C-alpha cells in the first residue's frame, strides 16, 4: 500500500449520474434502522463507505422520540459500505455527534467530537486505534465537516471550528500524519464564519467549500496548502448563492472577498467545486427552506462575482420534497480524479409533525464525463402510516 | 488477477441438476425481506452472487402496497451471495429499475437504469466506481437485460433498449471497457423485436436470447462480435416456442429469421442456447400465463425451424405454481464453460389479490453431464397465510 | 492451498470438553431464527462451519406449522460459522433434505439431494459451483450422511443409499475429486443395513460409524479405502450398544459381524471411534427415546462384541432434556488429529405439543487429553411460553 | 506474522479520550439484541474486538426473564468488532458464564469456563480449535479474569481461581502456548484474595490488577514472570481505593502489602496502571454502590500507600447512572504501547424493577497524550418504557 497523493486532473464533468440511494425511511418502516442525521460519504482506494451520526437508537423504539436533538451522548458515527443500509450490525466507529472520516491510501482516519457543549474532545482515530485527542479550544461547540477530511501524501487536513454560531469564532485546520496532530494553523484570508466544510483534494493543496452562517449566503471557500500550512480564504464568486437561506436568483448577488450579506444568517452543509473560471455547485431549489437538490454549472461562476449565467441544471430532488445537508467526496480513477455528492433526505421533526422523531436517508450522485437525462429521487417514505 | 476469455468449450448437457432456492416469500412472513423482482445471478471467478431490483421497501411493511409498479425512484440493485435471502443488510449497489452485471474476471460492472420514462439514465460503475453514463436517445424507457451482461479479454457486452414495446424501438449494443463506454453498435438482422436479453459467452463471442415483445412469440437470438463489434441476429428455429404468450405445442410454429406472428404481443423474458444443431431452452408450462417452468432439448431445434421433438423434459416448476422471468449465466470449470439459469417466482399483485404486494423468490439450475430425477420447487408462501 | 491428507495420529483422548453451543431455540423466540433439523459441523483448516437443513422458514413464523416432515422442495442446506445461530442473513448453499459437506483443503465439496421420494437428485457442489450430478439408483429415497464427508489426498468420500428403511437397501460409496464423481464401489462386508454415516479420517483410509435401522441396535462400521476403492464392513463389537431403540445396559448384546437383533427397528444417527481395542462412543440416555446424551470409553469394546466396561462417562444432556441426532468431525491440530462431535436438541412436534414446528439447536464437544468437570447442557428453550 | 512481543515503552497517559460506545439498551428496545454480562474488549493487531458473556436470549424475548443469574448452561462467549452491537450475526465463540480471550500476534486465545459449579470445566480454544482443557480444582466455582488475557512471543498468561469468594481461595496463573497449558504457576505473595484481575503487557513481564473479595478495598496486584513462571503480589498502595464497596474518601486507606480491611466484603472488577509511582486509576463514583464511574491518576499512590493526592479526574459515568465491571486493555501504536478501558454499563435486576432482565451496554475510553475536556457517557435507556 502507498499513501494517496491525488496526483491527477480532475475529470471533466457534464453533469451528474446517479449513483447510490439506501431508501432508510423506507426500510425502516418495517424493520430495525438506525435513527440518524449528518451522512456523508468516503471511500478507500477499493470502494465507498457511507457514514452518519446515529442517534443510539433505531427508529422503531421508544427511544426515536426527541431525536431532532443534534448532541446527545449517544451519538456514535456508524459505517457502512455505500447502499448497505445502517441495519443492527452496522460498525459505530466512535462517539461522535460531529465528525469527519478519511482514508490516506493505507487506513482510515476518523475525528469524532463528543462531550459537553463547553468542553468537547476530539478523538483522532487511525487504523482503528485512538492516536490523538484535543480539547475545544473556544469553549463553545468545537465541531468538524460531517464529510470527507483530505489525505495527501499520508497528511490528512481537517477543518474545525469553536465559537458562536452567529458571530466570529476560532476555525483552524489540522494537520494529522497517521492520526497525530503534526501542525494546527488558524484560520486566515477574507472569509469571516466557516463551518461545515466540504473539501476536495487539488493537487498540491486541498480546497473546501463551506456554510457562512453569520453574514453570508454566499458559501466562503478555504484553502489550504498542505506543504507550509499556510491556508487563504474567501467567497464563491458566483451571483447565484448556494446556501439556504438566500435571496432569489433576481434579487440574489456576492462577493469574491465578503459576506454578501443577503438573508445571511443561518445556512446548510453543502459544496461546489471550481472547472477553470466555471462552479459546479448543489443548493436547496426553495430559498428559504430545505427543500428540492438541484445542480448546475454557472459559467465564469468562480472568477465573476456578476455571473448569474447557469447551464446543465439537474433536479435531483424535485422541490415538493426534503432535502439536507450535501457535500462532496472525490473517487480516483485511472486518469482523473472525479467529484461526487450526496444529499441528506431529512424527514420527522420538526417540519413534519405527524412522526415524534427526526432521520435521514440519502441519494448520491456522482461526476459523469458522458450524457444522462432527468428524474428525481427523494426519500418516499409515508410518513402517514409510519409507527405511532 | 486475468481477465475472463472464456476460451473453453461448453459443457456437455444431458440436462440440468438444483443448484439453489432462497424460499424469499416464505421467509418474509417472518422477517425483514426485500420486495423485489427481474432477478438474475452471476458469478465471479470464484462464486455466484443473486441480484434483483429493490422495490426500497420490505414486504412486511406499509410501503409493499402496490409494488406491482416497476419503475420508481425508489428502485435499486439488490446483490447477495447466492442463497444469501435478501435481508435488511444486502448492498444496494446503484440506483435502477432496470439493470445488467458482470464481472469481467477483475472487476464487477453494473449497468444501471433510473430517471424518467422519457429521459431515463444508465449508469455504468466499474470496480465500485461510476466510470460512464448515456442518455435515453429515443426517450421512451431506456431498458436493459435484466440479467448477466458478459465480458471476453476486458470487454464487457450489453444489450440496450429505448422504444415502443409494441412497435420498432432501438436496440444497441454497447461495448465497455473498465466501465468505459468504447463503441456503440445499432441492433443489425432479422431480429424484428428485442427485449431483455439473456447472453451468454460463447467464445469468440456472445449470444443472446431475447424476448420479441411485439409479433413474436418465438424467440430473438443476437450475435455479438466483440472485436469487430458487428452483429447479426435472428429468431430461434425451434418450432417449440419460448415465449409466453404463445400457441399450444400443436398449433404452434416459428422460422429462423421472422417473428412468427403467433399471439407474439407481450411475452416474458427467457432463455435457450445451442448445442451444436440442438437447442436447450426453459418456458413456462402454460402457454398463455406465467405458470410452471420446464426445460428440455429440441432435436435439431436450433437450426430447423420444423423441429418439434422434444426429449431430457425437466419440471422445474410445476403448472398450478407461479413462474416468471427466467435467464441464463454460465460458470467456468476446469475445462468447460457451463449453462445455468435461474427462474423468478412470482407472488402478488395482479394475479393474486389476497396481498396489495408484488415480490419474487428465485430457483436456480445448472447444466450437468451426469444423470438426475425429478420434482418441482414452487415458492411455497401460503399468501392466505401472509402478512395482511 | 494443499490437499488435506490427515496423516497424523489420532490424539490422546481422555473424554471431551465443551466447545460451542448456538442456543438456536432459545433466540428464537425473539429474534428470525430458522427451522431446522439434521446438523453437523465441518471444519476448514482455519475455522469450523455449522450446517442444518432448512425447513424454508424460521420459528416466528406461520410457514413454520408442519415442519416435522423431513423432505419438502423448501428445504436448503444453512452453512455459518459454528456459533452463528442461523439468522437471516445465513447462506443457503444448496436445495438439500439430505446432504453431507467437506472441505479438502483448497475447497468445499457440497453433496445435496432433493426432488421426488421416488426419484430423487443428488448435486456435487464443489469450489462454489455444480460439477457432477446422480439420479436414485433404486427409486426410493436417495439419502446420504447428514454429516461431514471424507477427503484425502483430494479424493472426497461419501456414503449414500437408496431403498428400504427397513429391510435390505442399496447402499454406495461415491469418490469424488474435485466434484467429479470418479468411482463408485458398492457396499460390501457384513453390515446389512447402513445409514447417516458418521465417517471420519483413519490414514490411509476413512471409517464410519452408521445407524442400521433394520434389525441392528449395534451401529455398523464401513471401512473406505481411498486408493483401491475397496470396502469392508461390520458392527462395533461393544457389548454396550450406540442406537435408540436399544435394550438396557443389563438385557443388551452385540456381535462384531452381525445386527445383533435386539429393538433393532429404527434407530438413530450416532457415531463412535476406535483407540486401539478400546471404543469411543456417544448415545442417547433413554433406551428407547431420542432422551439425553453421553460419552462414555468401552474398554476392549471395539474387539470383543462381550466388554461391557465403560469409564470415563460425561453426561452431555440431561436425561430429562430432548436430544437427537449426534455426529463426528475431525479437526487437525499441530501433530496429531482430534475428533469431536455435535449434537442435534430437537424440541417440538411430535413429542411436544405445545408449539406447531420442529426444530433443533445443537451442543458440540471436542476430544481433549486434558481433564474435565461435569455439567448438562441442554436446548434450554421453554415451548411453554414460545411463539403462539 | 511474528508473535506479539510488546517490548515497547508505555506512552504517555494525561488523561483518556472516548473511544467507542455501543448503545446496546437501547437499541435491544427496538431490534434483537442480546442479553449480556461480563463484557471485555481485546484487540488483534489491527482492530479490536469486544467480548461479552451472553445468555442465551435476546432482550425482547420471553427467556431474558431472571438473566439476573449468572451461571447457566446457556451461556456463551460472544464476539464481534468493537462498535457492532450483538445483534443475531453475533458469533458465539465458546459455551461460557465465564471468559478470559487474547490475541498473541498470530491468532485468538480463549479461555472458556462452563459445567456444575462443583465441577467447571475451562476449555482452551486457539487458533479457531480445541487445544487443551482443565477441571476445577477446588471444587467451587472455577473462574477467570473476564478480560483480556497477555501473551508475550507467544506464550499467554490468565489468571483463574476456585474456592471461596470470601475466604482464602486456591488462585493459579496459567501460562499456554498455542492453546496448551504448558505450566502452572500457583499464587503467591501477600495478595489474600484475588479475583477478576485485569491485567496488561509490562514488558518483560505482565501485570495484573485485581480485585480481593474477602477483606480487600484496595485492589490486589499480581506480577507474572513469563519466562520461569515466578509470580510476586501486593495490593496497590494508593489511598485512594478502586473497590466498591469502599471507604469515602477522607475515611480510607490502603497498603501495599495486606488487604486493607475497609469494607473488604465484596467488590466489583476495575483495573490501575502504573506510571513511574504514579498510579492510573478507575472506580465507581458511589463508594458503596454501582453508580457513576471516575479516573484519575494518583501522585505517588503507587508506593506512597498514604498519598490521596488526586490529579487529572475525569468523570466517565455521571454518579446518577449506574456502571459496573471494568477492565484494562493494551493497544501498540508505532512507538509505545497505549492503555484503555471499557466501562459495563449494567442495567435492569435487581437494581432495578421496572423490568424483568439485567443486561448492560459498554463505554470505552483511550489513554491519550494530548487533551480532552468533559462530559458523561452513561447507558442512556430508559426502563419506564422497555420491552413489555
Ligand atoms: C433530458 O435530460 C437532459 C439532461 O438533464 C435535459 O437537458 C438539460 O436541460 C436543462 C433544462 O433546460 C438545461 O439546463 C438549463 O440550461 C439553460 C442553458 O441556456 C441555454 O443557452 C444554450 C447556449 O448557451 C443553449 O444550448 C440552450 O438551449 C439553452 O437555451 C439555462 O438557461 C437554464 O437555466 C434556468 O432555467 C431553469 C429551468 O430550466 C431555471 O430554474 C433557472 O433559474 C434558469 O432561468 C438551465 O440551467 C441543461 O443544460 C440540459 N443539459 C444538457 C447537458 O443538455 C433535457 O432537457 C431533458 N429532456 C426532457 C424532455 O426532460
Ligand atoms: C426420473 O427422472 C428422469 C429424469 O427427469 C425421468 O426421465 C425423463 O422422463 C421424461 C419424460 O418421460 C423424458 O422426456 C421426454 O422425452 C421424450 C422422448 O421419448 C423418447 O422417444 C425417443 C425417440 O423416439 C427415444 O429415443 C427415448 O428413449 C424416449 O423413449 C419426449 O417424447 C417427451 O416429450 C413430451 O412428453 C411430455 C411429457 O413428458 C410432453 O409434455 C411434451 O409436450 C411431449 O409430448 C419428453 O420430453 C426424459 O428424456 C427422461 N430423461 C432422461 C435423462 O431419461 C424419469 O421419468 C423419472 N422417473 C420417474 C419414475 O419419475
Ligand atoms: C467431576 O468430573 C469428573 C469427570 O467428568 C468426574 O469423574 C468421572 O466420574 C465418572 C462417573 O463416576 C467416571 O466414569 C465411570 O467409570 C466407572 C468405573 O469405576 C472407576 O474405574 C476406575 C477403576 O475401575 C477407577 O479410576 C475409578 O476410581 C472408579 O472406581 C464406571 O463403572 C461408570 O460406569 C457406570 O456408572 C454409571 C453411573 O455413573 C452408569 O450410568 C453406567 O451404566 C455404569 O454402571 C462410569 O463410566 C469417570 O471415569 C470419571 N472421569 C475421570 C477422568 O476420572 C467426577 O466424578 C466429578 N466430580 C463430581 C462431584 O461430580
Ligand atoms: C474541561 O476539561 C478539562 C479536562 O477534563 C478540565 O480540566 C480538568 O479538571 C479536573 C477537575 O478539576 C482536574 O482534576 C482535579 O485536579 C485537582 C488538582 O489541583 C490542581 O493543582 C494543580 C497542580 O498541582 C494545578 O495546576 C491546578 O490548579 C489544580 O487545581 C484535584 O485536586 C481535584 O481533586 C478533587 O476534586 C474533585 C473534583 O470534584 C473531587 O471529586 C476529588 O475527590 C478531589 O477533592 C481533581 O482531580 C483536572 O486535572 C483537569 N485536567 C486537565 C488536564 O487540565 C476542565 O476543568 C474542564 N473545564 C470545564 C469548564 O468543564
Ligand atoms: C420470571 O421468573 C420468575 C422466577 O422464576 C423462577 O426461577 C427462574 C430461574 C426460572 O427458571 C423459573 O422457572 C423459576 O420459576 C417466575 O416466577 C416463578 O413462577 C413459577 C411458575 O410460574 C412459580 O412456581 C415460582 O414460584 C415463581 N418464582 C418466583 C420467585 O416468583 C416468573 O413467572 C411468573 O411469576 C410467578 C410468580 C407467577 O405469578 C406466574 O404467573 C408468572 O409466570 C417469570 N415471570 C414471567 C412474567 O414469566
Ligand atoms: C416524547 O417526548 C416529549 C418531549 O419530552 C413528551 O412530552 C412531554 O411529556 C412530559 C411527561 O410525559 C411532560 O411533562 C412534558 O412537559 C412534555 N414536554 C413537551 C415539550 O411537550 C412526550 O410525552 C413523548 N411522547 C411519547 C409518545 O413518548
Ligand atoms: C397447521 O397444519 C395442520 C395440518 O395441515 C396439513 O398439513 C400441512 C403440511 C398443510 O399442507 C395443510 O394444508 C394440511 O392441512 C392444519 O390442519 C392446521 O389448520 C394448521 N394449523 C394452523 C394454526 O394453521
Ligand atoms: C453548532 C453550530 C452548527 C451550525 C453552524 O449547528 C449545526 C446545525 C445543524 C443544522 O443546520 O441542521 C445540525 C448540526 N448537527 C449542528 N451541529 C451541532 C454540533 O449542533
Ligand atoms: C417497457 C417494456 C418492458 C418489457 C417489454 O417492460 C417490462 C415488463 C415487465 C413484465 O413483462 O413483467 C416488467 C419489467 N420491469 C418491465 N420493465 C420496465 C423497465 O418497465
Ligand atoms: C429415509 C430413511 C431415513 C433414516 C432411516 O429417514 C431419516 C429419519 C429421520 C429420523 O429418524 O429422525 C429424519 C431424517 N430427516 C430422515 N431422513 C430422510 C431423508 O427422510
Ligand atoms: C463467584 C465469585 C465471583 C467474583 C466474586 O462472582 C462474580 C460476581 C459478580 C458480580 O459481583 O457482579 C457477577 C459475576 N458473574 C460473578 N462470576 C461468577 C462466575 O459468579
Ligand atoms: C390448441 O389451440 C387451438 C386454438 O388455436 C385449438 O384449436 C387446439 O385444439 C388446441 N390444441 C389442443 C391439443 O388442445
Ligand atoms: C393456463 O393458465 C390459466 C390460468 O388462469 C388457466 O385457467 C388455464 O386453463 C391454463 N391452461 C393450461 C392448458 O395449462
Ligand atoms: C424414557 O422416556 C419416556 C418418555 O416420556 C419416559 O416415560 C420414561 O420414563 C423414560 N424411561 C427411562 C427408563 O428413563
Ligand atoms: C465518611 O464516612 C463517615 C461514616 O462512616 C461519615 O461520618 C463522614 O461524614 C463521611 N465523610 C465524608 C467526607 O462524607
Ligand atoms: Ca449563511
Ligand atoms: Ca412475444
Ligand atoms: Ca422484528
Ligand atoms: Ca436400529
Ligand atoms: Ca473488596
Amino acid at each position: 500500500a502507498e499513501y494517496r497523493n491525488w496526483s491527477k486532473p480532475q475529470c471533466d464533468i457534464t453533469g451528474f449520474a446517479p449513483f447510490s440511494k439506501d431508501n432508510s425511511i423506507r426500510l425502516s418502516a418495517g424493520g430495525d434502522i438506525w435513527v440518524t442525521r449528518e451522512p456523508y460519504v468516503s471511500c478507500d482506494p477499493d470502494k465507498c463507505y457511507q457514514f452518519a451520526l446515529g442517534q443510539g437508537t433505531t427508529l422503531n423504539n421508544v427511544h426515536s422520540n426527541n431525536t431532532v436533538r443534534g448532541r446527545t451522548p449517544y451519538r456514535t458515527l456508524l459505517m457502512n459500505e455505500l447502499g448497505v443500509p445502517f441495519h443492527l450490525g452496522t460498525k459505530q466507529v466512535c462517539i461522535a455527534w460531529s465528525s469527519s472520516s478519511c482514508h490516506d491510501g493505507k487506513a482510515w482516519l476518523h475525528v469524532c467530537i463528543t462531550g459537553d457543549d463547553k468542553n468537547a474532545t476530539a478523538s483522532f482515530i487511525y487504523n482503528g486505534r485512538l492516536v490523538d485527542s484535543v480539547v475545544s479550544w473556544s469553549k463553545e461547540i468545537l465541531r468538524t465537516q460531517e464529510s470527507e477530511c483530505v489525505c495527501i501524501n499520508g497528511t490528512c487536513t481537517v477543518v474545525m471550528t469553536d465559537g458562536s454560531a452567529s458571530g466570529k469564532a476560532d476555525t483552524k485546520i489540522l494537520f494529522i500524519e497517521e492520526g497525530k496532530i503534526v501542525h494546527t494553523s488558524t484560520l486566515s484570508g477574507s472569509a469571516q464564519h466557516v463551518e461545515e466544510c466540504s473539501c476536495y483534494p487539488r493537487y498540491p493543496g486541498v480546497r473546501c467549500v463551506c456554510r457562512d452562517n453569520w453574514k453570508g449566503s454566499n458559501r466562503p471557500i478555504v484553502d489550504i496548502n498542505i506543504k507550509d500550512h499556510s491556508i487563504v480564504s474567501s467567497y464563491v464568486c458566483s451571483g447565484l448563492v448556494g446556501d439556504t437561506p438566500r435571496k432569489n436568483d433576481s434579487s440574489s448577488s456576492s462577493h469574491c472577498l465578503d459576506p454578501n450579506n443577503e438573508e445571511g444568517g443561518h445556512g446548510v452543509k453543502g459544496w461546489a467545486f471550481d472547472d477553470g473560471n466555471d462552479v459546479w455547485m448543489g443548493r436547496t431549489i426553495n430559498e428559504t427552506s430545505r427543500l428540492g437538490y438541484e445542480t448546475f454549472k454557472v459559467i465564469e461562476g468562480w472568477s465573476n462575482p456578476k455571473s448569474k449565467l447557469q447551464i446543465n441544471r439537474q433536479v435531483i430532488v424535485d422541490r415538493g420534497n426534503r432535502s439536507g445537508y450535501s457535500g462532496i467526496f472525490s473517487v480516483e480513477g485511472k486518469s482523473c480524479i472525479n467529484r461526487c455528492f450526496y444529499v441528506e433526505l431529512i424527514r420527522g421533526r420538526k417540519e413534519e409533525t405527524e412522526v415524534l422523531w427526526t432521520s435521514n436517508s440519502i441519494v448520491v450522485f456522482c461526476g459523469t464525463s458522458g450524457t444522462y437525462g432527468t428524474g428525481s429521487w427523494p426519500d418516499g417514505a409515508d410518513l402517514n402510516l409510519m409507527p405511532i
